[PDB]
């Protein structure tokens, strides 16, 4: 068994352009990005 | 160990008139700041 | 008797879990889209 894990080059196609407290971002024009399947999602938040 | 503040490269990105925040992630392009990390984020009543 | 499908040109709009708000369009911009009259939606955790 295999899950698809999240891959990411940079932290602006995860974090957008915004002015405030943390978020969540996903593919927008060219970056693109799937939900992580990985349990540990919400340990270390941002 | 050490805590790092927000540092203002510039003083008029930081005007916040939108009481005081208004999206809710970071920059995407061209801004020098540093996330504040600390969990002591209160300094004062801005 | 039958009941209409559900598909479009334009997956990315669909496939990707937002988990929140979506685009309450009844028509698209220029694909296909079909109005789905199944008694469940959004089978299986995506």
């Amino acid at each position: 068994e295999a899950y698809p894990p999240l891959c990411s080059s940079d932290a602006a196609m995860l974090r957008t352009a915004h002015a405030g407290e943390t978020g969540a971002d996903e593919v927008h024009l060219a970056q693109y990005l799937i939900r992580d399947a990985s349990p540990l999602r919400g340990c270390l938040p941002l």
